């Protein structure tokens, strides 16, 4: 009631939802800064792939370039086995790239997913900034009320568990 231990009982109850709730949302910041960098890493990673496969193109330019004219030439010799080779080459070099590129789009996708989740742990971060607020203006009343009353410090520790 208005019993100073039954304030005190009060206080140390909200004190300890506030250090939980307080915790709880440290918890979180580390999660989503620590998301945040994982994040990065994929980012980087798809601009490897985008290095990478930017690379191949260039070299099945420079290769298509030559096999131009043997191939044009092979075609009317008109040797088989031949020009059969400089396609093959063109073909798996282009199921390389054409591979890769479908592998990035994997992790581009993969990268979304976690990209989300830091928006929502964002969210759910500050659901908790309110009652935050609330509960330390809360408990310091309390502090305050104790304070005014005959009540006084090492109880008050004691509350705030406090060694």
């Amino acid at each position: 009631e208005d019993s100073v231990e039954a304030v005190g009982a009060q206080l140390k109850v909200y004190h300890q939802q506030y250090q939980d709730k307080s915790r709880e949302y440290d918890q979180l910041y580390e999660e989503y800064t620590r998301t945040s960098q994982e994040l990065q890493m994929k980012r980087t990673a798809i601009e490897a792939f985008n290095e990478t496969i930017k690379i191949f193109e260039e070299q099945g330019q420079t290769q298509e370039k030559c096999s131009k004219e043997y191939l044009e030439r092979f075609r009317r010799e008109g040797n088989e086995k031949e020009m059969q080779r400089i396609l093959l080459n063109s073909e798996r070099l282009k199921s390389r790239i054409a591979e890769i590129h479908e592998s990035r789009t994997k992790l581009e996708q993969q990268l979304r997913a976690q990209a989300s989740d830091n928006r929502e742990i964002d969210k759910r971060m500050n659901s908790l900034k309110p009652d935050l607020m609330q509960l330390r203006k809360i408990r310091d009343q309390y502090l305050v009320w104790l304070t005014q009353k005959g009540a006084r410090q090492k109880k008050i520790n004691e509350w705030l568990g406090i060694k």
